[PDB]
């Protein structure tokens, strides 16, 4: 079996680590041109095989965890932040049971409740913005999305305990998602690691007293906490108070920097394209009514332009750039055999700008989906939340949360660039962030 084409590097251990780190997207696009869909190279003594394009990505998106393993690549980062016994610290079947439990609060019946929760939070938060100014929308959306996801997913006994202190602790635990946490051992006396371990212990404790409060409650609430508190594995094994907390902390942290970056990038795409922005505001009136009543789940699904703007934002600025698995069984793709031991990776970001499939690939064209597009015309060209089995379980909530916030924000304000500056992409963080994300705003009406 032919091994995928390898990119030679004169750098022994680091390999292509630095050239990749500077512009990973340009690195992979150039490799696609010179080497094709499947190629391999080493970074930090690890050998990576990338699957570019829809046909190649199919291998990972259709794979089973026995063949292409997730825990191998993601636990050393994850376990320190979310805690033991949860997510990638447990066998995949046990994780699948945890995932299904979480689904009990990730459905339409609950999303109808979430819409008015998120709208009200968006309004109350942006009270502090006044009538106009120049503020960092990324910092703002981070703070709002913490309060909104804690309210809808964690409950009101945790949301009432949410202050600036606890918001810092969540950012301290988010510091555990570093390249240093991935490569260097976790016990090392490094600053980010101590803040994670310290916050973890403190956040768990806030969650422990909220769990007890509910356990001794007269009435029951239909929400995710209630399920996790009253649920058992098939074995009949109950969840620990530690497991419940970790699953909740992990649920919120998975959709924070993912939703906060996307939400912010869309503002800039809409601030740059002023006519496209007003048309979205016009849709608020046409779909919901001239009185602009409180948003409903049903209304959100009729905001088609806004959906395409969210879709186009996710195409050009997806938060998760690489999806990674470890080869335990030899896999076959494009006539090559990937050897057990290679880390097989797919980049949604690259597949969603591949000149071979995307017309005007670098243009924010939300009407690209009203005509022939790779998102409908290929299986794995548009894969921002993943695909096949390896899909995001929070995708539907991400859409409700982002549509509700931005519907609410569009009603509240009109947005513009400051001297026509569009934020460059900060490639140095795992979730690519916008540089200098200060936006100009004024009151719409
Ligand atoms: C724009 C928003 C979001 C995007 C693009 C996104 C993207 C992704 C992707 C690509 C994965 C797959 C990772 C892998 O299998 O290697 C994933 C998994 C996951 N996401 Fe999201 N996500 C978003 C928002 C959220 C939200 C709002 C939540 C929860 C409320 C969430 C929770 C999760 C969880 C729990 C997983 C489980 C990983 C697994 O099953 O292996 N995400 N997400």
């Amino acid at each position: 079996g032919k091994l995928p084409p390898y990119i030679f590097s004169p750098i022994p251990f680091l390999g292509h680590a630095i050239a990749f780190g500077k512009s990973p997207i340009e690195f992979l696009e150039n490799a696609y041109e010179k080497y094709g869909p499947v190629f391999s190279f080493t970074m930090v003594g690890k050998t990576f095989t990338y699957l570019l394009g829809s046909d190649a990505a199919a291998l990972l998106f259709n794979s089973k965890n026995e063949d292409l393993n997730a825990e191998d690549v993601y636990s050393r980062l994850t376990t320190p932040v979310f805690g033991k016994g949860v997510a990638y610290d447990v066998p995949n079947p046990v994780f699948l049971e945890q995932k299904k439990m979480l689904k009990s609060g990730l459905n339409i019946a609950h999303f109808k409740q979430h819409v008015s929760i998120i709208e009200k939070e968006t309004k109350e938060y942006f009270e502090s913005w006044g009538e106009s100014g120049e503020k960092n929308v990324f910092e703002a959306l981070s703070e709002l999305i913490i309060l909104t996801a804690s309210h809808c997913l964690h409950g009101k006994e945790i949301r009432s305990q949410l202050n600036e202190k606890v918001a810092q602790l969540y950012a301290d635990l988010a510091g555990g998602f570093s390249h240093a946490a991935w490569l260097l051992p976790g016990w090392l006396p490094l600053p980010s690691f101590r803040r994670r371990d310290r916050a973890h212990r403190e956040i768990k404790d806030i969650f422990y007293k909220a769990i007890q409060k509910r356990r001794q409650s007269q009435e029951k609430i239909d929400d995710i906490l209630q399920t996790l508190l009253d649920a058992t594995y098939k074995d009949g094994r109950p969840l620990t108070d530690d497991e419940v907390a970790g699953m909740l902390i992990g649920l919120l942290l998975a959709g924070q920097a993912t939703s906060s970056t996307t939400s912010a990038w869309m503002g800039f795409f809409l601030a740059r394209d002023k006519t496209l922005q007003k048309k979205c505001y016009l849709e608020q009136k046409t779909v919901c009514g001239e009185n602009l009543p409180p948003l409903t789940y049903d209304q959100l699904k009729d905001l088609n332009l806004l959906d395409r703007c969210i879709k186009e934002t996710l195409r050009l600025r997806p938060p998760i750039m690489i999806m990674m698995r470890m080869a335990r069984t030899p896999q076959t793709v494009a006539g090559y055999t990937i050897p057990p031991g290679h880390q097989v990776c797919v980049s949604p970001t690259v597949n969603q700008r591949l000149k071979d499939s995307w017309v005007e690939r670098l243009d924010f064209n939300p009407d690209r989906y009203l005509q022939d597009n790779p998102a409908s015309g290929e299986k794995f060209a548009y894969v921002p939340f993943g695909a096949g089995r390896h899909r995001c379980i929070g995708e539907n909530f991400a859409y409700v949360q982002i549509k509700t916030i931005w519907s609410t924000m569009l009603r509240l304000y009109e947005f513009d660039l400051i001297d026509g500056y569009f934020p460059t992409v900060n490639y140095t963080t795992m979730i690519h962030t916008p540089e200098n994300p200060v936006i100009r705003y004024k009151r719409r009406s």
